[PDB]
């Protein structure tokens, strides 16, 4: 049997805020405002999904991630609704089914080294999320010591991409030659996309 629920709200009005921690006491759950793996579902405020580190967090944890007409249907009924007519389609769901399926994280295999300047989406957001991904962070800007000698496959990966696993993710001008050796370069608006998708998109 499952645990019990533990719902988070992303971009949600104060309204909608009060009506989600209405269910978690009516469904007999926590609801959360900071993000943990423990958290079962993500509940967004429209239709599209958000870019937010939560929504983001959340698709890489194979959580649910549901309009807000899934929480008013749960009130309205006083019982947990059922979720996939709710669910948030393409990434959150093939993230789910691969939770489910108990395959590899979307970056298994995969490593990342963040060059330069972030303010989109910060820095440290980008680890939180190549963490969350089953990624690894390098410490070091990639030239061929340790480059070379890094023999992992990205299971997610269709492709040079199967076994070059090295990334250089930027922001600012990274003027190119994509690929040289096992390492690519990669503007974190494609790393972003991935995550959205859940796939490790060519490039």
């Amino acid at each position: 049997r499952d645990g019990p629920l533990v719902l988070i709200g992303s971009g949600l009005s104060s309204e909608q805020q009060k009506m989600l921690s209405e269910l978690a006491v009516i469904l007999k759950a926590k609801k959360y405002t900071e993000f943990d793996s423990t958290v079962t579902h993500v509940v967004v405020p429209g239709d599209a999904v958000q870019s937010t580190l939560k929504c983001m967090l959340g698709i890489l944890n194979g959580c649910w991630i549901l309009k807000f007409e899934w929480v008013k249907a749960c009130l309205r009924r006083k019982v947990c609704e059922q979720e996939e007519k709710y669910e948030i389609p393409e990434g959150p769901r093939r993230s789910r089914l691969n939770r489910e399926q108990l395959l590899p994280k979307l970056f298994d295999g995969c490593y990342f080294y963040l060059w330069g300047t972030f303010k989109h989406h910060p820095k440290d957001n980008l680890i939180k999320l190549v963490t969350a991904g089953g990624g690894q962070i390098l410490s070091r800007k990639p030239k061929s010591d340790v480059t070379q000698t890094i023999n992992t496959v990205a299971y997610h990966a269709r492709s040079d991409q199967r076994f070059c696993t090295q990334y250089i993710i930027y922001e600012d001008l990274c003027n190119y030659r994509v690929r040289q050796g096992k390492v690519w370069k990669a503007p974190s608006s494609w790393f972003i996309d991935c995550v959205m998708s859940f796939e490790l998109l060519p490039l």
